[PDB]
Parts: C-alpha cells; structure tokens; sequence
C-alpha cells in the first residue's frame, strides 16, 4: 500500500506510543509542496487534541501517528512522545483528487512539520 513519508527531525521519549482510539495533542504547521502554507495550530494559538486511527483527521494523519494502525510499515519510523517529525501525504491520504477548494485545491500533496505533545493527556 501507499504510506507517508515520516522523518524524524528530534527523537521523543521512545516509550510512549499512541495506538488507534487513544487521545493524541500536537502541534502542527501545513504547507502545500509550493511552500505556501495552509494551516498552522501554533499561529492558531492552541494544540489540536484529537482520536487517532479511527479516520478522525486525515488518513495521513492516522497512520503517521499509530504507525499504521499498529501494522508499521517499510521505512515508518514511529512517533513517540516529544517526537518532532516532518510527513509528507500524497493526495490520496489526504484531501484526494476533488481536494477542498480554495482551501485546497485537488489532487495535492500536503507537507505538515509535527510535534507530538502528548499521549491521553500525559
């Protein structure tokens, strides 16, 4: 199958996992590939808190931070807790082929810069 591309930029605590279902906060900043960013929590003014692997938040999204679905996968580095990592989700993990216009416009690749603040509140 078709997987995100996820490099670690710094290494979290190496012990705590989030697994689908469970509660996850980050901090996240989301460009297209042009460089043109489209969203951001942290110019927001608060981390996004949501349930990972239940399609919640972009597929993308999902298998970046479960490491897929707890299947893991070639080249897939996991995610812990203080982790900082970059993925890449093409069109079909992300907004697919209509996309959301104008916000997104279709068949778009999506860049995001992440920081896994915490796993259940903790």
């Amino acid at each position: 199958e078709e997987l995100p591309q996820i490099e670690i930029v710094q290494e979290g605590d190496n012990t705590t996992f989030a697994k689908p279902g469970d509660t996850v906060t980050i901090h996240y900043d989301g460009k297209l590939t042009n460089g043109k960013e489209f969203d951001s929590s942290r110019k927001r003014g608060k981390p996004f808190t949501c349930t990972v692997g239940v399609g919640q938040v972009i597929k993308g999204w999902d298998i970046s931070l479960t490491n897929n679905y707890g299947k893991g996968g070639a080249n897939l580095p996991k995610i812990s807790k203080g982790t900082k990592a970059i993925l890449t989700i093409p069109p079909n993990l992300a907004y697919g082929p209509r996309g959301i216009p104008p916000i997104i416009g279709p068949n778009e690749t999506l860049v995001f810069e992440v920081e896994l603040l915490g796993v259940n509140g903790q």
